């Protein structure tokens, strides 16, 4: 019999637990049987799980960590059973991963701001510590202003903490620069909620004054007044992809492909015009 | 050495989520690894995983089903292990659990109307084959109704799938009725999301032509406009409250309440006056 392990870091994110949630379905399917574990996002409890789990005789075990250290790639780099993450970082590409190009995604967000006339774009991102934002998102962010010649005023740049009440308090901060911001991308569905919110309670309209963008195009999105424009991120094929990469690497099967990228979109609800 | 297991309907439900919270702090403390996985509210998956309990070498299970049918119970009868329910009864009383008392929640909020003048007040429910609903909720929704000369109306008891969509397909039935009703009780917040959305999408106000009362209290109360007012469920004690039983049990001690009724309470908001 063969059972893998899971490991998230916030059981209680939307976004992980769906996706955990899916690729419990998937393991279903092929017979496997998960053994789930929170991380509470503490990098103490994730190596300290990444122990525990061979201390459960797992075969392979999926990784999801906002922020992937090198001190995690070696320790990682020596497992008696395989491993792969699900949509997380290692831009050196040296463990196996299943995401999407946040990069690109970030940028294309803010693009289309620009195109809908935004000069000035503000930017809500999580934790600059996980690479997921001061690596690839900021850079999205600031490459899509930088492109067109706008300019990056540091001033537009404010860090919230994936809460929602932290996302209320992003809104009265960028609310406060001289330069009110027009538009704002929102690193995360929960945020973008209380971005919302937080414009909403000082009486402006979304989107005909600030017009709004989330990541992960979670349940939430559709539960918000008005819509939330998301980047959607392939859920069941973030997992599937992933569990079917684990199968090889716990078969031996090995391929030539180890640092999977799908593809993203954005799906514009009313949160833009 | 000894672990505990959680089998819950869906690590998706930010509901069964901030209860997982609460047994795993408690396991940090008492020092047991905490397993779980998924149900998604099917029959199929709660016996079968009832056993794969029996092989992942476990020495307590914590339950929580929307539907623990009497055959749950049986199959359960003959568990090598203790279990202990959680926020979910049965109505045979035997096998151990921890919950509040529904039906007397569900009153207090259909009280909490009719004190504030309302007469014509709906109730949006959850699929009322579960025991949960039809046995208490509804209950509960009619004790107040009939204690206090108001007529029960079939038209008014709407049922729903937990989703946010069938609170908004709630409130469009209801609004469709001779007999307009000024509130309306919902048997969770997720579809409460809904009925008051729905409302505002046909411009009615909330509370001031629609007054809706929650149930849970969960994080979603407050991510809506106007918050909403919602029957609170000490999900975090409830978990504790049932690790500590399952403890009694495997450590052989007598236990001298194999049932237990935690107190329920009001957090009102502003989706009510």
């Amino acid at each position: 019999t063969t059972t893998v392990g899971v490991i998230i870091p916030d059981i209680s994110n939307i976004f992980y637990a769906e996706l955990a949630r899916g690729i419990e379905d998937i393991a279903t399917m092929y017979k496997y049987n998960i053994i789930l574990s929170n991380s509470d996002q503490n990098q103490d409890k994730e190596l300290h799980l990444l122990n525990n789990m061979l201390g459960k005789q797992v075969d392979g075990i999926i990784f999801m960590s906002g922020n992937v250290t090198e001190e995690h790639v070696e320790e990682l780099k020596k497992s008696p059973v395989p491993v792969v993450l699900a949509a997380s970082i290692e831009s050196t590409n040296q463990i196996p991963s299943v995401t999407i190009d946040y990069e690109q995604a970030a940028f294309d967000a803010v693009q289309s701001l620009i195109d809908s006339g935004h000069k000035n774009i503000a930017f809500v991102s999580g934790t600059l510590e996980e690479p997921i934002n001061h690596a690839k998102k900021v850079k999205g962010y600031k490459r899509a202003l930088t492109e067109s010649g706008l300019p990056v005023r540091d001033s537009y740049i404010v860090e919230g903490d994936y809460t929602y009440d932290s996302g209320i308090e992003a809104v009265e901060k960028l609310l406060e620069e001289d330069e009110k911001p027009t538009a704002i991308f929102v690193g995360t569905d929960e945020m973008a909620l209380g971005v919302i919110h937080g414009a909403q309670d000082r009486g402006l309209n979304v989107p005909n004054d600030l017009e709004i963008i989330g990541f992960d195009n979670t349940r939430l999105s559709t539960m918000v007044r008005p819509q939330l424009t998301s980047v959607v991120q392939p859920m069941y094929d973030i997992g599937a992809v992933a569990m079917r990469l684990l199968t090889k690497y716990m078969n031996k099967e090995t391929v030539d492909s180890s640092i999977v990228q799908l593809p993203h979109r954005i799906e514009f609800r009313q949160s833009t015009k």
